[PDB]
């Protein structure tokens, strides 16, 4: 079908693009960056989270492959060598699709606006202390004092959400996932601590108490959104497809990114 | 229908269980411990998994409720100044039931043991060095060393596993999250670190390297098993029920137990 | 002799600061803000970094006093109700005084900035990914990438450091803290992942790999600095002087902030 | 002077040790493994640990070293290749010496039991829950429930205590560091959660609450303690030391074993 290809932007990854165009070439194959049924993307997971929110609006038509110029990454997960055998079996295609859950960020201002994440969205404070009521399907969870909040989807656990001591979650589960930085306890001041998993349909809002202005991320995007009335986070009704050629469990891919490759 | 009812022991538990049996007398209701379909549990949630384990057998015939004598409980939710209302609603019956998953352990030595976990199953060293390769999927992820390992129901996450850095999952996904108990990292030994959600039908090994005694629970039960050359975990077909009588929120459950009540 | 009193600004503190210097009126005490000999904080912890900053340059002149007129401080640990008692023992003097560790933070540029720090610097990016060289008396030790880096004192070891799993020091330790924000550890990227303490004499410093602009924060100041070359850390060779007036024990203080008061 | 070689017993080990007495016969010195001056250790920290074990008696009157056959080691810092540069510089003498500090660890029954630890010491259960009262200085700090506690040297830390979360502390410090095992932490129970370090002569007493069995560790010694009172722990008078022929500072060996060698 229709077809395009992200790069990275280096010289290696630029000459993998031009030789898998010039290889589509000699099939039933166009070139569209508009509307096209396959996007690949060539270069690190950095560019394949660019080129998910640059088709963002048509994820129900796309099916994604990312290719990777350096080291393996959870969305770019095959390797260059193979460019040739993949422009094969897209061409032909009849190719087996995988679906990965996407999180929904609403935020609320005294209009409203709303963003889909790959990874995950994150929550800190403009300039001073971040405090912000956690409420769970209408019930107030918690007063959370610290430096900001996490929320994961299952292929996000692996990122910023790992680093945060978030769990890894098989990306089958459609669920999020909600992760503390540095959070105060003491005497006067009381979280959770350990991450929070929801299921479809959970609604976690957050609220503010003092300030609202907060720094919101969704993925690379960061932004500094003014009078703030609510962050709400849930699973979205949406999903990222990717085009499968082989197995490549995510698992072994955990493996490969963090005991040995 | 047929009912049981276990106490604690304590002479608040049983007056508390004399009590509620005098008051079923006044309905169409039998008393038997055999082949009960209604057990109501009077104690704290060290009493709520031993009735657990007592009809493990008929799990899909029997509804469990929990009274706490003490401190809120997870699975002993209910307060005891309620047991008469309790009484009434259960003997009309028409109430809803609420299932959680469960965990299945298979031991395999040199026949084979399968065990039913509510909250969790874990693995240390019998007395010296505990090293284990983990399988997932048939596929080997790590060779772990340090204490032990933590594998965890949903319902689980709030116990062991949240001492040991686990997140906390609402009930209603069907998972089982492993956890590590102080796991070596250096330069020669590599573990993941996060805890890691599987998804159902995903089967997490544990293989012997060296030693092949093992110090393995199930919830309260504690056993040494010799001989050892495989222990198994996989989501349980089964499910524990619960007669619910109003809403009481997990995550409600979660604030009251750790945040403030 | 000369003292000063600061406040928190809000109506109980500055009434409680009005009496004790009517107190004081009835000894041979002068009031006097620009040479003190006796500074009393009342307010909170917060309150009392900005004494401790107010008159940084005449640290060993000074003998510091903390009053809480909310919660329990950790340096302004004496309550409201004893103001005239303590009013009455530092007009006689004679007290004894206790002296706690303090960090010294350098920054380079492409001249030098020198700071103080009674609780922690740490080191943040401007606005995109951090990695900074991590070197410890001259030898390479880590490439650190992830949010931030804290350098506590021992008594800051109770704030910021405690909230990313720093381990709590006695204040009679000279020793500096480091502690890592949201460390990335894959394949590729590789930190230490635990605190590390100092002795006095170790010199730790922080240099850009990329980016060479960063949030630098001590105590409460944070500023954006450019064109940094080197952050470098160590144990201060001045101290902070507390007087003492009754025996109030470090680990009794964590007790009543973390455990129980 | 008089010297001793331990070692691991592997076929590598013996021969290097058969090496080195060898080349000591050319010099003036006199294998005596009763009363050595020098006691070489060849094997890993597990046989560096036990000649530390084997001549405690006589900690001030020798000068450890060991040589690592396998992978480095923190106590076994030299390699085989340099076992003759070795026997000539500790034939001549005029070496310098380091000292780390030592714990001691003392067990009060209804007599009374001390053991000095070169990495640490951990207190656990028998066989059911292990709930101890933690006091330090006499004044009661926290009821502990979990699974262990653990007490560890300056040179330890890099040991058991990382793996519990723990800081890294130079050795120079003379201190003691509190880690937990899997603590239990709800609206009932409450610990610290925090490592804890100790200077010298603070005193940490464990004190059972209910069960007076227990499992006591010091380094790779595990013995079950009955009928215990107390469980004291305070830095030891009594240090170890070690004969230094160049320089490896700690900071490089922490490199060297965590990051990469
Ligand atoms: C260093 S900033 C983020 C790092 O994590 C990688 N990354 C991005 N997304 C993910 C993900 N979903 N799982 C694991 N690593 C990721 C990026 O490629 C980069 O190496
Ligand atoms: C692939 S580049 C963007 C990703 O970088 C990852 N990231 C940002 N900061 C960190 C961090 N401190 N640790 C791990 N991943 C991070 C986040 O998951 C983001 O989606
Ligand atoms: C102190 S040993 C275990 C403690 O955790 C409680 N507990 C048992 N099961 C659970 C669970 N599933 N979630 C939270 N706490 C639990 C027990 O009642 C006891 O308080
Ligand atoms: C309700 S009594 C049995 C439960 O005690 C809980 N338990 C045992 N040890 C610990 C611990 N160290 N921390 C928290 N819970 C524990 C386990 O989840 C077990 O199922
Ligand atoms: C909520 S931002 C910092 C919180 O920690 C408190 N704090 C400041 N310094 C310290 C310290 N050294 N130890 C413990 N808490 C502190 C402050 O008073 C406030 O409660
Ligand atoms: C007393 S107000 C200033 C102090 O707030 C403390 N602080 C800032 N952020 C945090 C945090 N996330 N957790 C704990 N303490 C913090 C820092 O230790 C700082 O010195
Ligand atoms: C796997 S059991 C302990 C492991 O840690 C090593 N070890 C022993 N003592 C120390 C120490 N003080 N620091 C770091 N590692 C140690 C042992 O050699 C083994 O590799
Ligand atoms: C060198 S062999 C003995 C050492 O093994 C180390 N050890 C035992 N268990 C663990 C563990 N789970 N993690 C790291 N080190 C351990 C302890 O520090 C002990 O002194």
């Amino acid at each position: 079908m229709k077809y395009m290809i992200t790069s990275k932007g280096d010289e290696k990854s630029d000459l993998l693009r031009l030789n898998m165009i010039a290889g589509f070439g000699e099939y039933d194959m166009e070139y569209d960056d508009v509307e096209p049924e396959i996007v690949i993307s060539i270069g690190g997971d950095g560019t394949f989270l660019s080129a998910f929110h640059q088709y963002e609006e048509r994820l129900d038509e796309i099916a994604f492959i990312g290719i990777h110029t350096g080291h393996l990454g959870f969305y770019a997960d095959w390797r260059p060598a193979e460019a040739d055998k993949l422009v094969k079996l897209l061409a032909k295609g009849e190719y087996q699709k995988v679906s990965y859950p996407l999180l929904k960020t609403t935020v609320k201002y005294g209009k409203e606006a709303t963003y889909l994440a790959l990874n995950e969205s994150t929550v800190k404070s403009s300039g001073g202390p971040f405090v912000v009521d956690v409420v769970i399907n209408d019930i107030h969870f918690e007063r959370f004092r610290g430096d900001g909040l996490c929320m994961s989807t299952p292929s996000g656990t692996t990122a910023y959400n790992k680093s945060l001591g978030g769990a890894l979650m098989h990306p089958s589960i459609e669920a999020m996932q909600l992760t503390e930085m540095a959070s105060i306890n003491n005497r006067v001041y009381r979280t959770i601590g350990s991450p929070l998993v929801f299921p479809k349909h959970h609604v976690v809002s957050l609220q503010p108490v003092n300030d609202k202005d907060f720094q919101i991320s969704v993925d690379h995007l960061s932004i500094l959104h003014r009078d703030v009335q609510e962050i709400r986070y849930e699973v979205s009704a949406k999903k990222i497809h990717f085009a499968r050629f082989r197995s490549f469990p995510f698992w072994r891919r955990v493996h490969d990114s963090f005991i040995e490759d």
